């Protein structure tokens, strides 16, 4: 009927040669085999357009159809060549793109091109299910080529049934693709809305002559029937006579680096870091400059220079593990685990999204409850204890050789590993030094290094993840934060014992006990809720308040205490990577006033401790005590210490907090939605609706707690033991990965018998990973020595790391030192110990009774055998298998 659906006819009824003949025939084109190589290999740092579309949106912003500005929206990123274009544009100021991914459909690649520090991707949208937000440029390269126009009719009128949404949310600039313009109801709909909204549509010559496609853009106006038969008419008269000449043009090079951006950070107290600072200068003046492209939102920049690149992200596979779980191949919750990514790009692609926050300074009410629950909990809790100042002795005692040094500064690069240093006098000379110093109100040493974590986990986009950001102190900055409070986790000021909420030390073996007593309290549920990346939310209000247990110290002590907090922890100076334009990679100083860093003596005490002022908090707002006025200004105080010296134990001991995470079981269900003051202090519930009640638990059996929940199991016999559970899968794929580079088959053998040895100790209950723990110590010698480290938990303190027998082990753990089992009576044979209900198990990511697990369940000793050989023959093995 139309102009349009002639061609379309026309270009179906053709063959294969006419199709090639046409679909090239006298288009521009760009030289894309530069990119093609750079994404062959990935290299990041070429700053090359990433797909094709990123000529197509400069084409359209260069000619002057768009006006892009402010916060972008890419809906159908792709690749996100689309996003790599808008993060280049002087007006933008934030990227978001999002789109589907997932199994044959295109994944987000990441390069750094210019101004990638402002751009956010996201997959796994199907984005008609996806609500609305106010963007300022809106930008849908969502379309699907095909051959009837009946489809492309529908698909193009679902894709506006969804951004009509957006745009009426006025975006200041817009970009739609438009598959099929040249129909009936798709001319009529295009002019309406048109009309309804403003705009025009343009067709790009870029584009190949085998679809109809067009763009409907912001800054332009014209007909549609117009443009359409515009494009109709030179696509079919392409078509027949001379196949016409391609037209070559070159690749838009969309540069490398960072972008400036908004700099809301606080401004520094000079006259603290002061003389660190202009120390590091003074040490780097050669290179020492300023960058002016800064990523940072809320920290402040203090300089930069030049500096050589840290760690990598390859990822190396256990073959012992692998081969022996080769069934385990298919599932992706185990093949996709893999490294994190701890160059500066991987760092810093976590850091400008995590750590780059500023909280809500929370309300006079909120910091005076703070304050209030923190004081009292610091008397509660010093009561029983005092504080002492930490030796050099102790600290000694404790270390060992495989911690890191902290090299800064030049005095500090002699040694080389710990045991060295710890008996030079040299060290101790100048931990002396700044110990003099910190006394006189000067910090010259005490100055963080970072880097990112080297970690097991889940691969995002089929690539390794990111990694978060861990940063420490020169050990001798660890020695006086020792003194000056180490003496919390030494004397187990965490400890149930002194605390009853807390549990520091306690094992993955008796933690179930606590979560079954707490069950046997009566009340409301059981709720355990993730804080959303805790260490970040922490605010100067609650530093401030964990300084105040000084109260209860002698003035030496107090005068160290409270120097090494406010010239460390109120204060902070950081070293981060971070990678240059064209290659290079350099090193940034920046500081800060709040949060806390994971490499701090008293991490976990902390944490703990402010955890529980707010769970506290929490139940007093669950239980009606702190009215809704009371964030504002605070009204009858005391009735806050008329509760807590009322309840304030009661209810502590219904509570089981570990640094991060914490267990409660509150005295009724209103618990759920006391949300209010937990918002206001900035200490949100992770990627749940923030005002949305909360999920409670019934049966106890089914709490996650450091990402475990626990089991009860009765013996053959009769006693009751309680073990920690989890999904297999994730243990299966932390096995699987090497941690080291380089390493020798042996001692990556020795982290397979570690793993082997672990699962045997604690997931025993598991059949697959008792039969694979079992196969594992078979097919390695069991000779050779346990090295490596599993699981980064706390709460595994190395027990399976030894060459001793597994059954007298389990002997010791699970009976003979078990404080909650009476009858001491060791039992003597492996099958003896009960797997774990079949149901749960399978729950909990077994493969039993599936054929593959089948299969390679009687090929077991093959498979064993060949890896006897592999390794070497004439070693000496053991078969642990029996049954
Ligand atoms: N409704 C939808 N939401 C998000 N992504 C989608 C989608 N439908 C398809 N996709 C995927 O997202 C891609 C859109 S096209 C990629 C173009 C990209 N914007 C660029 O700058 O070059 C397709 O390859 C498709 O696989
Ligand atoms: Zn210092
Ligand atoms: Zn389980």
């Amino acid at each position: 009927e139309t102009l349009g659906e002639k061609w379309k006819a026309r270009l179906n009824q053709m063959s294969a040669l006419e199709f090639y003949s046409y679909k090239k025939s006298g288009i521009t084109e760009v030289c894309r085999e530069e990119a093609r190589r750079a994404l062959k290999d990935g290299v990041a740092t070429g700053g090359h357009a990433v797909s094709r579309g990123s000529a197509k949106l400069r084409w359209l912003v260069e000619r002057g159809y768009l006006q892009p500005y402010g916060k972008v929206i890419d809906l159908g990123c792709g690749r996100g060549g689309w996003s790599y274009y808008a993060a280049t544009i002087r007006k933008v100021q934030e990227v978001k793109g999002y789109t589907k991914g997932g199994p044959g459909h295109e994944e987000p690649v990441l390069v750094q091109s210019y101004g990638w520090n402002i751009v956010r991707l996201k997959s796994g949208v199907d984005v008609f299910h996806m609500a609305a937000e106010p963007c300022d440029t809106l930008l849908c390269d969502i379309g699907e080529s095909s051959s009837s126009p009946e489809v492309e009719e529908a698909r193009t009128l679902r894709v506006l049934s969804m951004v009509g949404d957006w745009l009426e949310k006025r975006p200041g600039a817009f970009c739609i693709k438009v598959l099929c313009p040249y129909t009936s109801t798709m001319m009529e709909t295009l002019e309406r809305l048109q009309r309804r909204y403003g705009g025009g549509l343009v067709r790009v010559p870029l584009s190949r002559n085998s679809t109809h496609e067009m763009y409907w853009v912001s800054g332009a106006k014209s007909n549609t029937i117009k443009s359409v038969s515009t494009t109709s008419q030179l696509l079919l008269g392409r078509m027949d006579g001379p196949r016409r000449p391609v037209k070559y043009e070159e690749d838009v090079n969309l540069g490398s680096g960072t972008r400036a951006v908004v700099s809301c950070a606080e401004a520094p107290n000079m006259k603290i870091i002061g003389n660190r600072i202009e120390r590091i200068r003074s040490e780097h003046a050669e290179t020492w400059f300023f960058d002016e492209n800064h990523p940072y939102r809320t920290w402040a920049y203090h300089g930069s220079y030049e500096a050589p690149t840290q760690g990598s992200a390859s990822s190396l596979i256990n073959g012992v593990v692998r081969l022996l779980s080769k069934p385990w191949d298919v599932v992706t919750g185990v093949t996709g685990i893999a490294m994190t990514d701890t160059t500066p790009y991987g760092q810093q692609r976590v850091f400008k999204e995590k750590v780059d926050t500023r909280v809500p300074d929370p309300q006079e009410g909120t910091r005076q409850v703070m304050s209030m629950v923190s004081s009292w909990l610091w008397k509660e809790l010093g009561k029983h204890k005092r504080p002492r100042v930490c030796t050099k002795e102790e600290f000694i005692n404790k270390v060992r050789s495989n911690a890191a040094l902290g090299a800064i500064f030049e005095e500090e690069k002699e040694w080389k590993t710990a045991v060295e240093a710890v008996n030079d006098p040299r060290f101790w000379a100048l931990v002396d030094k700044e110990r003099e110093h910190h006394l006189r109100g000067e910090c010259q040493s005490c100055v963080y290094n970072m880097m990112g974590k080297r970690e097991k986990k889940q691969g995002e986009f089929g690539k390794a993840k990111g990694s978060r950001a861990i940063w420490y102190m020169w050990l001798g900055a660890r020695f006086l934060e020792f003194e000056a409070l180490g003496f919390l986790n030494e004397d187990h000021w965490m400890g149930r014992e002194n605390s009853g909420g807390g549990v520091e030390g306690l094992g993955l073996q008796r933690l179930g006990y606590v979560l079954e007593e707490m069950s046997r309290i009566p009340g409301g549920r059981m709720y355990a809720d993730d804080t959303a990346g805790w260490d970040t939310r922490i605010s100067r209000f609650d530093l401030e308040n964990e300084a105040l247990i000084t109260n209860q110290m002698e003035k030496g002590h107090r005068a160290l205490a409270l120097a090494i907090i406010k010239y460390t922890y109120q204060n902070k100076v950081v070293k981060v990577l971070r990678p240059a334009e064209k290659g290079k990679t350099v090193m940034d100083i920046i500081s800060r006033q709040d949060q806390r860093g994971s490499g701090q003596v008293v991490t976990y005490a902390l944490n703990t401790f402010t955890n529980l002022v707010v769970q506290l908090i929490r139940n007093m707002e669950a239980e009606e005590v702190l009215e809704m006025q009371d964030l504002w200004l605070l009204r009858r105080s005391e009735k806050v210490t008329n509760w807590l010296q009322s309840n304030g134990w009661d209810r502590l001991k219904r509570m089981a907090v570990s640094g991060d995470d914490c267990v409660v079981k509150p005295i009724d269900d209103r618990f759920a939605h006391a949300l209010r003051f937990l918002n206001d202090m900035g200490k949100v519930r992770k990627d749940t609706q923030e005002w949305k009640p909360s999920t409670g638990w019934d049966n106890w059996e089914e709490v996650p707690f450091c990402s475990h929940h626990f089991n009860k199991l009765h013996l053959k016999d009769g006693r009751s033991i309680v073990v920690p559970c989890r999904h297999q899968d994730e243990l299966i794929g932390r096995a699987r990965v090497s941690p080291g580079a380089g390493w020798s088959i042996r001692e990556t053998a020795c982290l397979a018998k570690s793993y082997a040895q672990m699962w045997q100790l604690l997931y025993f209950h598991r059949r697959d990973l008792r039969l694979m723990a079992n196969a594992i110590c078979s097919s390695v010698p069991v000779d050779w020595v346990p090295t490596g480290r599993t699981t980064w938990s706390i709460h595994g303190k190395g027990e399976w790391m030894t060459t001793e027998d597994m059954l007298v082990v389990w002997n010791r753990v699970w009976i003979e030192e078990n404080d909650h089992m009476e009858d001491k009576t060791p039992v003597t044979k492996w099958t003896d110990i009960p797997y774990l209900g079949k149901r749960e198990d399978l729950w909990c990511g077994s493969l039993i009774g599936h054929r593959p697990r089948t299969t390679w369940a009687e090929n077991i000793k093959n498979t064993v055998n060949m890896v006897r050989r592999i390794i070497g023959d004439e070693e000496k093995y053991m078969d642990y298998l029996s049954t």
